[PDB]
């Protein structure tokens, strides 16, 4: 899968990703920001979609 | 894009495809058997690791 990954500096919590992509994106209980919990859990079109709905667009692609 | 779905007439309820993609597939709880809740829930390799880990090989594309 095309790696990915969330800054979670710049995160707002608004969980939209976790919505649109459970199987890729899940909240951090204690720092209340969202990670990636699986790279391969989510086709690429909807790790796309969650992309370019992050509000602050923090989900970068890391081919870098 | 992908349509795969579960025959759930032989679905022995394992559980090991909603334990591998969480993200597209689901337990139904009334009749216990898997079925597919997000054919984009998980990346095509991630959705062949749970169709060939099927005990049963119940998890099929459509057109077989
Ligand atoms: S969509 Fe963006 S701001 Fe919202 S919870 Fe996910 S990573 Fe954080
Ligand atoms: S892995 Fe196969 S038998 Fe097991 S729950 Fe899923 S569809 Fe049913």
């Amino acid at each position: 899968a095309r790696k990915f990954y969330v800054d979670q500096d710049e995160c707002i919590a608004c969980e939209s990703c976790v919505e649109i992509a459970p199987g890729a994106f899940a909240m951090d209980p204690e720092i209340e920001k969202a990670y990636v919990k699986d790279v391969e859990g989510a086709s690429q079109e909807e790790v796309e979609e969650a992309m370019d709905t992050c509000p602050v667009q923090c989900i970068h692609w890391e081919d870098e």
